[PDB]
């Protein structure tokens, strides 16, 4: 019988501590029951849970021992709630503060953001931790687009300006195999809920406003903040379906530089805008919301660079760090001094990917003993090896989730 010691503060964790005497073969359940035991308040406790901290992971094998975990004297254990605020921000640019569990693999915690926010096919999506107000719930924000923004805060806002400026937004992908706490995610920090894989199940006009709506503004700020490209004339009737889109809003001035990206506000004026958005809203003035919102989504994913989530690696035996494209159906190379792809593996082409650890490399293997290794220089090894399982697992779908196959093909 040894005394072991659990924190027990809430503001600060390590404030308030308590002291009980364990037996090594004491069980999680019984070491819960005895910190509750010396905590003066009545509150329920079903939600508290124990942070070994020294091997990222909560104890929730209630009828494990502490020897069966390893625990001993020196253990920093850490007693609090496993469901906590996050500040969640939406494609749409608002926020909303919910409660997330901090123990559930990610891939439940946003299924559970999701089904609260009535969107469908959660594994679609997925969450980003912050780079290094806000509102309420409710169906009229969720459902409905929002005005045209600032034109002064699209030329302000920092936009990607090449296609390694491209590459930053996917080193924020948190696992979704693991846990918030084991990702460094504290209560009250921000996280993104975005379309991560662009392979859309059964998106119908009618079943999915708020899913809808929410792609349709990951599409457009995509488009208004050059995170991808599109022609002039494109363009325009981008820029007359957002139009189309708000002023059908509005009933249940135009500013031409509000639906356009920076690049077309600075070479155009208004007034020479204006026509040419409204000559173009000629053709799609007799859609109803929700048809606008498809067909501005049908155009998005007709562009050339559609669908691809762009990562720097360096290939086995490269002596120079090049782009890799993540796709729906494949992966794309591109040389960066040739400025073009150079080569494209489909993922009916695939058998095995796996991560090699002790060089942290992606290694994948092809039909005719076809191999291909990379190191990864943008985001991670586990954020490239996610994406590409993912993908394979969601082109599964047309036959409820397999969430074994899933963490299978994704290495979780």
């Amino acid at each position: 019988s040894w005394e072991l010691r659990v924190f027990v503060g809430e503001e600060d964790p390590e404030a308030e501590s308590v002291t009980l005497r364990v037996t090594g073969e004491s069980h999680i359940g019984g070491v819960l029951l005895k910190i509750v035991e010396q905590i003066n308040r009545k509150q329920d406790w079903s939600d508290h849970a124990i942070w070994w901290e020294q091997k990222r992971q909560w104890l929730l094998q209630t009828h494990w021992t502490l020897d069966k975990y390893g625990i001993l004297a020196d253990a920093r254990l850490f007693f609090g709630p496993q469901h906590r605020p996050v500040i969640l921000r939406l494609p749409n640019r608002r926020a909303l503060r919910l409660r997330a569990s901090f123990s559930q693999p990610l891939f439940q915690a946003v299924a559970a953001i999701c089904r609260l926010l009535s969107i469908r096919h959660p594994e679609e999506l997925s969450l980003l931790r912050a780079p290094e107000e806000l509102y309420d719930l409710s169906y009229h924000m969720l459902s409905r687009p929002q005005p045209p923004p600032d034109p002064l805060l699209l030329q302000r806002l920092p936009r990607p300006s090449s296609l390694s400026d491209k590459t930053q937004l996917h080193s924020r992908w948190l696992d979704s195999s693991r846990c918030l706490m084991q990702q460094g995610i504290k209560a009250g920090d921000a996280l993104w809920l975005r379309f991560k894989y662009y392979s859309f199940f059964d998106l119908d006009p009618k079943t999915d406003p708020v899913r809808l709506t929410q792609l349709y503004e990951q599409a457009r700020w995509d488009l208004l903040l050059e995170e991808i490209d599109c022609t002039e004339e494109e363009m325009m009737v981008f820029a007359a379906l957002q139009y189309h889109i708000n002023k059908l809003s509005q009933s249940g001035g135009l500013n031409p530089y509000g639906l356009v990206a920076p690049r077309f506000q600075r070479k155009f004026k208004a007034k020479q805008l204006t026509p040419r958005i409204l000559e173009a809203h000629q053709n799609v003035a007799q859609l109803s919301l929700a048809e606008a919102q498809l067909r501005f989504i049908q155009a998005w994913q007709s562009l050339p660079d559609f669908g691809i989530s762009y990562v720097m690696v360096r290939f086995k035996g490269s002596r120079k760090d090049e782009i890799l494209g993540i796709a729906n159906n494949r992966l794309i190379r591109i040389d960066l001094a040739v400025g073009d792809v150079v080569k494209t593996w489909r993922f009916s082409n695939m058998r095995q990917w796996n991560v090699n650890w002790d060089i942290r490399q992606v290694a994948i293997e092809f039909d005719e003993h076809i191999n291909v290794a990379f190191s990864c220089v943008s985001a991670s090894c586990r954020i490239v090896h996610e994406y590409i399982g993912g993908y394979i697992f969601l082109s599964t779908r047309e036959r409820e989730l397999d969430e074994d196959l899933f963490l299978q093909l994704t290495g979780g």
